[PDB]
């Protein structure tokens, strides 16, 4: 409350962090379904459906360009990457098991880098 705060966590690595995790997930080889966004126009269903599209590219601008406040916000988008991908994707397809994949080796490299 009014001047009482919790003791400051380090925050000032974060943007980093957060780059290079990004990175690894660039670089994974199944994260091609989610390198850039869904094309819309030739994605028969995609626009009504998925209400927040996000990917990769888009991310890595929005972090190049100072629009994630924290770092809290960065997995947000990172996590409705590989749920918008549930909501189109059967289980048992490439894009759905490369989602549940990706989803996995983020949050172990989430948790091993500020949890």
């Amino acid at each position: 409350s009014m001047s009482v705060k919790k003791p400051k966590r380090d925050d000032s690595k974060d943007l980093a962090l957060c780059s290079m995790i990004l990175t690894e997930m660039e670089t994974h080889e199944d994260a091609w379904p989610f390198l850039l966004p869904v094309n819309l126009k030739l994605v028969p269903g995609y626009k009504k459906v998925i209400k927040k599209p996000m990917d990769f590219s888009t991310i890595r601008e929005k972090l190049s360009s100072g629009q994630y406040p924290n770092l809290e916000t960065f997995a947000l988008d990172v996590r409705l990457v590989f749920d918008n991908c549930e909501t189109f994707n059967e289980d048992d397809s490439d894009i759905g098991r490369a989602g549940h994949n990706m989803r996995k080796y983020f949050e172990k490299k989430w948790t091993d880098t500020f949890k």
